[PDB]
């Protein structure tokens, strides 16, 4: 899987 | 928030 | 399966 | 809000 | 299936 | 509020 | 299944 | 709040 | 599975 | 708060 | 699994 995440 | 996720 | 989320 | 999902 | 919410 | 639920 | 919720 | 959830 | 949280 | 899982 | 968190 792959996963992108911005806060 | 920005969030991509791929399996 | 694909997820795409922007908040 | 946006949202996709795909399965 | 496929799914796209707007909020 | 938003929902989608798909089975 | 799949779900999406945005409140 | 936003959520997705897949199985 | 997958799930995508934001608050 | 932001949050992805996978299994 | 893979877990990605921001708070």
């Amino acid at each position: 899987f792959g996963a992108i995440l911005s806060s």
